[PDB]
């Protein structure tokens, strides 16, 4: 069982991320998705375009010649398009691959204008002062709410401001969706003595009272992900981004209706993996993702920031670091050779990494480069990780221990609600005991 | 227990199992208790006549200030009472005015053209590309797979029966913004014409004659929370599943469109969900009026998508519900408003809220809605006490599967269930402190809804 596993590998209170003096907050524009030097990539006819447009070309090409991925032939043209139809559908509740613009579209920093809030205004739940201030009872309430909202994993940590972007990528408040990509701007994220989260024309302002972050893990489908870098892997990625959006909205509304404020984020606002590691969901790995006991790295992350008093969870150490030191599988299988085979350092490999923190240093410009080549979001590194396999935790009597030992059949094979697997769904059952 | 085995075993021959007569006409959505003049208004606890959801609101606030989780049922404290109502209100985030019934508005868009997702993906042109698949058998496997991805616990296909489609829908005019929606609801006919795509005009909502099929989805509610009916945690699992309903429809409509066909979302709108669910083989109609399923009983919500995509209809199911309801009267006896009849099925509606012309148990739904502002929720006691909800019902004698009527008949088993139900209403704290899992699903029964190709299409 998983509950015993997490208590068994609990650490003493603190932050597991080692930093030095050179650490500064990271500007979101530096990511490979947004940075000028990485944002444009050639398509297969050599034309230089935004990476996802170049990726769209490869998708249309593959469909036309009956492929499910880079020279992976499909059963027929029918199958090939059905995979991309599912992929595209999955993104229904996500803006521009990630929902990163703060206080725009689904990611509103206040609930006041939402249709839900207006409907319930007579009850006045979002104006009534909180009836609970006890962090223990609130931690239980909000974690129960989080599971209702579709989190497979959830944890709580104090907000480490090092991981919050210095400046967010966003769009001007009067720019309609259709013009968004053309008019992306940078906007500073600052902390001040104010009662509520507020956006000026100059700044995104988070109250100094914003003590806590709630991190959620949203499980991807194992069988679909292991078809990486082909289209079914893109499809499970896509559906979970929409599940991410649902989670943030659901949870923010709960937190507001309890009498607090809440800031959603999805892929924006801050660095997810760092928050997740500090909140005890898992450990950082060679590939760069947060690896969890339940799903390995085959899980998506999202985060909510709030002033609601809560109990920080303890970080976890179940041997990921030492195992990644020996295992080189993701690095060896990476089609673009983006993942380092060397040790951890404090020095960023390029503009895309945040310097001043001990991590494995990877070339994310090389990773992005492969996506127009394969016409997707790859995910081979996730697919091949031993932790992603599902039947790897064994009990030797005393302790719990880690035993350190096709698209058509996916469409024709096992599936269940939201792509969850009933063979392992017991691992994420929760009682109050494991909530606080 | 094998759910696939069971559904296989109780499969019928093709043909709508809802039996009707000559006086059956299509039904005006405004006739429901939620909307109609005669039932729409209810007195709050101070005598004041208000719209029912506003009277309910009043009872909610009263319960919070008094530390109550339900009517005359005390919470642990004021904080717990508020938390239950916060969870309820939050759950509704992706739903418009309790049901998303206005067709072609907000989330229920009949075309995908204006959606941010469709615009982002426009260069791939999946919505403009004609289908690469026309074979109904493969399309059935593809769409049920996506439906499961989209959050359905149950999915079935039926040919569309227009008898169950609302003659006129309750909606708002297009130029009206949400903030005024409640104060500007109109009626608007739904017609079937020879047109290529589903379109709305100033006067009509038009569904193409090519619209051949309806896909029906079952969305499972939480057992523990429903057992607290009529208190707040039962409201919460209801609320949350409505948002799940909404996102199912959007996900699935987009998939169908990107496959080269059109799709019409509905949630609680457009047509009668229970009728489609029965014809699509999700379950059987019951005394209380719900569709009862082998996996969840009536503790499940329904939504539906209408589409021209070629599909293999499912066989209807008969696993004995009718015969069981004919002798069991538990919901009728436990219903706080006496809305549910203890009588036999007729073709005659008891009031304007019923559709005359089809054989069913006739209940008085104005009575039902009447209890909602009293308890300050959406009740659901009928669903909570139905033995089909108890999930310990299936048994294999030796040759075949069957329902264990020990649960419907044995006084000891009934005496227990009444005791556990009595405690459940008063044990909200224990729900908060107790078992939960993703989307409120339960891992002990989650295998019941595993699916392979052989059980999606035949
Ligand atoms: S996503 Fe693909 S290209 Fe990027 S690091 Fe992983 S394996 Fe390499
Ligand atoms: S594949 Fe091996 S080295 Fe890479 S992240 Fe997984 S365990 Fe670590
Ligand atoms: S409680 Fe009894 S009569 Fe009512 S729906 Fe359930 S089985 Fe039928
Ligand atoms: S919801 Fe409550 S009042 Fe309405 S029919 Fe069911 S038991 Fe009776």
């Amino acid at each position: 069982n998983a509950a015993e596993i997490r208590q068994q590998f609990a650490m003493t209170a603190g932050s597991p991320i080692i930093v030095n003096d050179k650490l500064e907050r990271y500007a979101e524009v530096r990511t490979a998705f947004t940075h000028p030097t990485s944002f444009f990539k050639p398509n297969y006819k050599g034309e230089v375009k935004p990476w996802f447009l170049s990726a769209y070309d490869e998708k249309v090409r593959q469909i036309e010649n009956g492929e499910n991925g880079p020279k992976m032939k499909a059963k027929n043209v029918g199958e090939a398009r059905a995979g991309r139809a599912l992929e595209a559908a999955g993104w229904t509740l996500d803006i521009n691959y990630g929902n990163i613009y703060p206080n725009r579209f689904f990611m509103l920093w206040s609930g006041e204008t939402m249709t839900n809030t207006q409907l319930w205004a007579p009850v006045g739940l979002d104006r009534r002062p909180p009836d609970t201030t006890d962090p223990v009872e609130l931690t239980n309430y909000v974690k129960f709410a989080a599971r209702m909202a579709g989190a497979d994993l959830v944890g709580v940590a104090r907000l480490n401001r090092n991981w919050v972007y210095s400046e967010a990528v966003t769009i001007p408040a009067d720019v309609p969706y259709e013009q968004s990509l053309h008019k992306e701007i940078e906007k500073p994220i600052v902390f001040k003595d104010v009662p509520l989260p507020i956006e000026t024309d100059d700044e995104l302002i988070i109250p100094n009272t914003c003590e806590n972050v709630i991190v959620a893990g949203i499980a991807m489908n194992r069988e679909m992900m292991q078809t990486a870098p082909n289209s079914m892997a893109c499809a499970t990625t896509a559906f979970c981004y929409s599940r991410m959006c649902m989670f943030d909205m659901w949870l923010c509304q709960f937190i507001r209706y309890m009498g607090y404020y809440a800031i959603p984020s999805c892929n924006g606002v801050g660095q997810s993996v760092a928050f997740a590691v500090e909140a005890g969901l898992g450990q950082a790995s060679r590939m760069g993702a947060c690896i969890t006991p339940e799903f390995g790295p085959n899980v998506r992350l999202t985060k909510v920031f709030t002033n609601m008093p809560l109990v920080p969870d303890k970080p976890i150490d179940f041997g990921v670091t030492e195992f990644c030191e020996t295992c080189k599988k993701c690095a060896r299988e990476c089609p673009s050779k983006a993942i380092t085979e060397g040790p951890r350092t404090f020095e960023g490999r390029s503009i895309h990494n945040q310097s001043g923190k001990l991590q494995w240093q990877n070339d994310y410009n090389k990773c992005l480069g492969y996506w127009p080549e394969s016409g997707g979001y790859c995910g081979v590194c996730v697919a091949v990780c031993p932790f992603t396999k599902g039947n790897i935790w064994i009990h030797d009597g005393v302790e719990w221990l880690i035993d350190n030992t096709n698209i058509t059949e996916v469409w024709d094979g096992k599936i269940n609600t939201y792509g969850l697997d009933a063979d392992h769904f017991r691992d994420t059952v929760s009682f109050r005991k494991d909530r606080v």
